[PDB]
């Protein structure tokens, strides 16, 4: 349906569905996927 995007993100994440408008700022949020990993042995 009617959706669109909000502002020009050419930019767009790999292992999330998140945009962005500048590189860089990609860049500093895929640090995120580099820590605090999913695939862990479940222990808090
Ligand atoms: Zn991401």
């Amino acid at each position: 349906g009617s959706s669109g995007s909000s502002g020009e993100k050419p930019f767009g994440c790999s292992c999330c569905e998140k945009a962005f408008s500048s590189k860089s700022y990609l860049l500093v949020h895929q640090q995120t996927h580099a820590e605090e990993k999913p695939s862990g042995p479940s222990s808090g």
